């Protein structure tokens, strides 16, 4: 587990292998700079390089030597790695490195053979020095670039590496009283045990607090940094640390069922749909390496022709024609120099790992603030995003409603105050809605009997109201065909609402407290207020999404009056109301018709049809429920400003994802002409151990330039009303725009 994420055995290898080329390289680089730097007074004016034989100088013996070995004790890998890839009908960059070597070790070698064999006086320049070069600049480059890619799976390392394995079950006779007590491995724990905690130990297991009150901190996990008090009844998260003493608990979720194990799956995933710019940079690095062996290896025939043609045009560029060099064997050791370092300094990899590091990077930063995009392809579709539309209940307002004022417009004598909410709470009982639990258990703190009525003929119309009968009502009255709907739902039964009522729901329709309709037995008997408050960061969540650029409107299926006054409270321009949810698509279907990218802010179960039509599909306050498979985007905690904060991370990963890619062309296109030999009328030239250098300083400066992305602090809310102080206006709902048709 996590080694494929742990890059150890990859680091451990490059490291040895750079050590074990160090030994053969320091000595290259000794001999070489004592080459180099004249003394004032030399002993025997470089004795060293001092022929031996005609031909083979003491000097280059040496190198033959230490370059052999190299060739055979360091470079046997790349070998096996190019014939590897030769077995295949595709090519690698070690396919570049094995050229570079083969050529610098063929031509050095023959060119030598030659001097030896017509007995010529002097040694030539050989390339036996750049092979012992390469590989050191070679190992310590992916070395480092291999320890530049660990960093970057940080998140997901301490994720993977962070719930417990051993939980102590208890056992519990009557009153929680101990029985025994064992430690179970989690490869066979199972739901429904009961496991205790010492303190400061783990909670490894989602599930209910059984007894005893203690706080606990899951920071590593989603990212507050405050640590919740838990009360008996309440739910744990696997993955937190125990503070207060012991408490016991009833398993719910084990093994991959957990959050931990959802979010760890989620992040995994996310970097598996490639973007269409990442299969655009994948089709065209296919075609990329042989591109580099035909266009250095036409440079080589560009120089010898042009020398066997016109010598005269670089014999000026030449200096010094000696007696033991002729005008060709200087061009041909030029053009193979330039050929060896056109194919050993073009850098494949800086070209392929340029969008997945930065990818990865910003992923595994997003995560650990509780934002959780998925997928690559959500990451360049939020650059492009224009208009974003917002839900109302459970994204803006809280989600927990409750009564604040109840007044009888029927008769008192026959409705009298204590069985008019007791027999509409005992209709609404039997539904699911929110306004139905909210309305039932203010009834109940309210009358403050544990007993209600009996309902029957529950009819529910989702999105309209209901109709039903109820009865047994007597045991609250020790202390009737109902119709519960909207303003239309008493229409096509044929029953008349007066106008004074109207007038009087509406008085708190438009303070965003919507108004329910009661009547019992064709009876006006009275009008119920329910409202939502509506989240702290509504405010500044809108108002920087419309400085940023990006075009906001709401959906909610309650009345238009409500729209504009929930609009005005948070300051959205077009809203979409009067929608019940059978359609949910056929508004993005008409956003996204202009040719736009449309993205909505769903609320999770409620909205999957319309979040998996839009482009971009938001899930916020999908605490513990990370599960989803319409939305492409998930916020583990119930915080808007995180919404902000998703665009505002996704364009800066995507700002990286060019910048990698123009410096992994950049790198290219310029180090072509370098290595090429055009800058010989300028006089600047690389021998080919520079060119392997530079390729070292490449493949890590890309990477590191993604690193860079982990240095991202949080902007909390001060930052956030900083850049957004000033600038802000509240607009009016005369200023508001809704749907048609």
């Amino acid at each position: 587990n996590a080694h494929h994420l742990d890059h150890k055995m990859e680091i451990k290898q490059w490291k040895k292998s750079f050590l074990c080329s160090l030994v053969f390289g320091i000595p290259v680089m000794a001999l070489m700079i004592y080459m180099l730097i004249p003394s004032n007074e030399p002993h025997q004016s470089m004795v060293l390089d001092h022929n031996i034989i005609p031909g083979l100088s003491i000097l280059n013996l040496i190198f033959f030597i230490l370059c052999t070995f190299v060739q055979l004790l360091g470079g046997w890998y790349f070998y096996v790695q190019a014939y590897k890839s030769l077995r295949h009908r595709s090519a690698n960059m070690d396919v570049l490195i094995v050229l570079a070597t083969s050529i610098a070790y063929v031509y050095s070698l023959v060119i030598l053979v030659v001097a030896v064999a017509e007995k010529a006086e002097r040694s030539p320049v050989t390339f036996f020095d750049t092979p012992p070069m390469l590989f050191v600049f070679i190992a310590l480059g992916r070395w480092l670039e291999h320890l530049a890619k660990s960093k970057t799976s940080e998140a997901l390392a301490k994720l993977m590496s962070l719930q417990a394995t051993e939980a102590t079950v208890v056992t519990l006779g009557e009153d929680n009283l101990i029985i025994r007590e064992e430690q179970v491995p989690m490869e066979l724990v199972q739901r429904g045990d009961i496991v205790k905690v010492v303190p400061g130990g783990k909670f490894p297991v989602d599930g209910k607090v059984l007894e005893g009150n203690t706080m606990a901190d899951e920071s590593l996990i989603t990212g507050e940094a405050m640590p919740v008090t838990k009360k008996p009844g309440s739910t744990v998260i696997a993955g937190s640390i125990n503070a207060h003493g012991s408490v016991l608990i009833k398993a719910t979720h084990v093994g991959n069922d957990t959050t931990l194990a959802q979010i760890v799956k989620l992040v995994e995933e996310a970097q598996m749909s490639k973007a269409p710019i990442q299969q655009l940079a994948d089709r065209f690095s296919g075609y990329f390496v042989p591109f580099i062996i035909i266009m250095s290896t036409l440079t080589l025939v560009v120089w010898i022709v042009i020398g066997f043609i016109d010598f005269g045009v670089v014999q000026r560029y030449f200096p010094n024609p000696n007696k033991h060099i002729s005008q060709t064997e200087v061009i041909i050791r030029f053009a193979f120099q330039t050929s060896i370092t056109v194919l050993c300094i073009a850098s494949p990899s800086s070209l392929g790992l340029a969008t997945p590091t930065a990818v990865m990077v910003g992923t595994g930063v997003a995560a650990q603030n509780g934002i959780l995009i998925k997928g690559g392809k959500p990451l360049e579709m939020a650059h492009k995003i224009k208009t974003v539309m917002f839900a109302k209940t459970g994204t803006i307002t809280h989600g927990v409603p409750r009564v604040m004022r109840v007044l009888l417009l029927g008769d008192v004598a026959t409705l009298p105050l204590r069985k008019v909410l007791a027999v509409v709470g005992t209709a609404e009982a039997s539904s699911e809605h929110p306004l139905g639990v909210a309305v039932t258990k203010y009834c109940k703190e309210e009358l403050g009997t544990e007993t209600l009525g009996y309902c029957t003929d529950f009819q529910a119309v989702p999105g309209c109201g209901i109709g039903c009968k109820v009865s047994n009502v007597e045991g609250i009255l020790a202390h009737f065909s109902v119709l519960i709907g909207n303003r239309e739902w008493l229409r096509r039964n044929g029953l008349t609402i007066s106008s004074d009522v109207s007038d009087a729901m509406t008085d708190h329709e438009m303070k965003g407290q919507t108004a329910i309709l009661v009547a019992i037995d064709g009876v006006l008997c009275g009008m119920i207020a329910i409202a939502d408050a509506v989240k702290q960061e509504a405010a500044l969540a809108v108002h920087t999404l419309q400085s940023m650029g990006v075009d906001v409107v709401l959906i909610t299926g309650d009345n238009r009056k409500t729209a504009r006054a929930i609009a005005t409270q948070v300051g959205i321009n077009k809203v979409f109301a009067e929608v019940l949810p059978s359609h949910k698509v056929a508004k993005v279907q008409e956003l996204q018709n202009k040719g736009k990218k449309v993205a909505m802010v769903g609320d999770g179960v409620n909205d999957s049809p319309a979040l998996a039509q839009a482009d971009m599909g938001v899930a916020i306050g999908t605490g513990t429920d990370v599960a989803i498979e319409a939305a492409d985007v998930v916020l583990i905690r119930n915080d808007l400003l995180d919404v902000v904060a998703s665009i505002h991370l996704s364009k800066r990963t995507v700002r990286r994802i060019r910048i990698n890619l123009v410096l992994a062309l950049i790198y290219n296109l310029v180090g072509i002409p370098i290595a090429a030999g055009v800058f010989m009328p300028i006089g600047i030239v690389l021998q080919p151990w520079m060119g392997s250098a530079a390729m070292a300083a490449s493949s890590v400066s890309v990477v590191l330039s993604s690193l860079q992305l982990k240095c991202y602090k949080k902007p909390d809310l001060e930052r956030y009303e900083a850049q957004a102080h000033g600038h802000m206006k509240p607009l009016t709902a005369s200023q508001v725009s809704v749907h048609i048709g």
